[PDB]
C-alpha cells in the first residue's frame, strides 16, 4: 500500500521501520505544522516513497484543522506543484 505512522514524540510521519520520515516543527501554539525536512534512504528513492510521507502529514494536517507551512524542498517543490489540491492546506 504502503504504512506510515505518526511519532509525535519525534515530531514526524515515517516508515514503521524508521528509516524514511517527514519531520515537522510545530508553530503557533498548535495550530501550524512546518514540514521542515523528508528523509528517504537510498535503496528505496524513486518510488513515491516521499510522496507517501507528505500525503501522510497532509492528511493529517487536514484532518485536525492545522495549516502547512512547507519548508522541506520537497514539499513546495515537487510534492506541491504536483498536488495542487493541497495547496488550500498552506498556512
Ligand atoms: C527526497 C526525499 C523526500 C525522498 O524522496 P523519494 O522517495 O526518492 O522521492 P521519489 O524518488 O519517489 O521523488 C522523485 C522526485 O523527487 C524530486 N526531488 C529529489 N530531490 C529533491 C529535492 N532536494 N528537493 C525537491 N525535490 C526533489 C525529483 O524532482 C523527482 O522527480 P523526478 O525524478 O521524478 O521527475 C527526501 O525524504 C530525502 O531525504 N532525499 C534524499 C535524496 C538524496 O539524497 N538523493 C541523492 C541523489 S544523488
Amino acid at each position: 500500500p504502503p504504512k506510515i505512522v505518526w511519532n509525535e514524540g519525534k515530531r514526524r510521519f515515517e516508515t514503521e521501520d524508521h528509516e524514511a520520515f517527514i519531520e515537522y516543527k510545530m508553530r503557533n501554539n498548535g495550530k501550524v505544522m512546518d514540514l521542515v525536512h523528508t528523509y528517504v534512504p537510498s535503496f528505496k528513492r524513486g518510488l513515491g516513497l516521499a510522496s507517501h510521507l507528505c500525503v501522510a502529514a497532509f492528511e493529517h494536517a487536514s484532518s485536525h484543522s492545522i495549516s502547512i507551512i512547507p519548508s522541506c524542498s520537497y514539499v513546495s517543490d515537487t510534492f506541491l506543484p504536483r498536488n495542487p489540491s493541497w495547496k488550500p492546506l498552506i498556512h
